[PDB]
Formats: structure tokens, C-alpha cells, sequence
């Protein structure tokens, strides 16, 4: 599955997930700017944000209350497109997938 990862600037990274994997990892395993990833995905950090894209919102699974909590202390949330990459599993379905890096992780 085709994984888009696309900097604030605009920058356009792609990388190939095989399906299991999180999109923290595609985008730490494959080199993606952005990404801080400090937890290790264990949803505690919140340095995985980034912004769905409109168009692929309703395509993900919905978020649990875990992860909006910790939505809510990373820079500069966004109500309709936030999300914590590491909570993201990719799946075949999801070749394509675009998301949006914020300009800083904390
Ligand atoms: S990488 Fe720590 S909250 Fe996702």
C-alpha cells in the first residue's frame, strides 16, 4: 500500500507499507521527515501527528478516546483531519493514503 507523506512546505514523500504496519513506521522505517515519534507508538508522546487528508478521513477507522486525549497536546490539532499516525495500521484498502505533516512535533 501506498503510503503519502507531504511536509508542510509540500514536500511529496512516497513510501510502500506492507499492510500490519503503522503509519508511524512507514514513515520512521522509510526515512520520512517530520515524524518524530519519540513513544514508539505507545500513544504517550503524541510527536506522530499529522493531518489526514479530507479526503481520506471517513476511510480510516475512527479514533478512540486514548488517542484524541493525546491528540490534544500535540502542535497545533486540527478537530477533522488530526490524527496519531502510530494509531493508523495500514491495510491494502488504504494504497493511496495522504497525509499531512505539521510544521513542528512536541
Ligand atoms: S509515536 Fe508516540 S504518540 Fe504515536
Amino acid at each position: 500500500a501506498k503510503i503519502i507523506f507531504i511536509e508542510h512546505n509540500g514536500t511529496r514523500h512516497e513510501v510502500e507499507a506492507k499492510p500490519g504496519l503503522t503509519v508511524m513506521e512507514a514513515a520512521r522505517d522509510n526515512g520520512v521527515p517530520g515524524i518524530d515519534a519519540d513513544c514508539g507508538g505507545a500513544c504517550a508522546c503524541s510527536t506522530c501527528h499529522a493531518y489526514v487528508d479530507p479526503a481520506w478521513v471517513d476511510k480510516l477507522p475512527k479514533a478512540l478516546p486514548t488517542e484524541t486525549d493525546m491528540i490534544d497536546f500535540a502542535y497545533e490539532p486540527n478537530p477533522a483531519t488530526s490524527r496519531l499516525t502510530c494509531q493508523i495500521k495500514v491495510t491494502s484498502l488504504l494504497d493511496g493514503l495522504v497525509v499531512h505533516l505539521p510544521e513542528k512535533q512536541i
